[PDB]
């Protein structure tokens, strides 16, 4: 399941950057950005294969991609934030 809705303004500013990159269709800093997210664990709602895609949320100072990601669903404004490497997800509210 989804844990709730969080305003964009309440997430790390890097979440804002990522969304902006997703709006412009990149380019993205990581080549992994934009791949299918399979939702293998069924945390998110069941959808066809390819409905979800994942994008890195940069972690400052991290040498790796770190643990933060944005998962978009195909629906209008459907975007989920994970800061614990897909353990949990919050829907992002871009209006606040």
């Amino acid at each position: 399941d989804v844990s709730g809705t969080v305003c964009l303004s309440a997430l790390p500013p890097e979440a804002t950057d990522t969304l902006n990159l997703i709006a412009s269709d990149g380019p993205f800093p990581y080549s992994q950005d934009g791949v299918v997210f399979q939702n293998r664990e069924s945390v998110l709602p069941t959808q066809s294969y390819g409905y979800y895609h994942e994008y890195t949320v940069i972690t400052p100072g991290a040498r790796t991609r770190g643990t933060r990601r944005i998962i978009c669903g195909e629906a209008t404004q459907e975007d989920y934030y994970t800061g614990d490497h897909y353990a949990t997800f919050s829907l992002i509210d871009q209006t606040c």
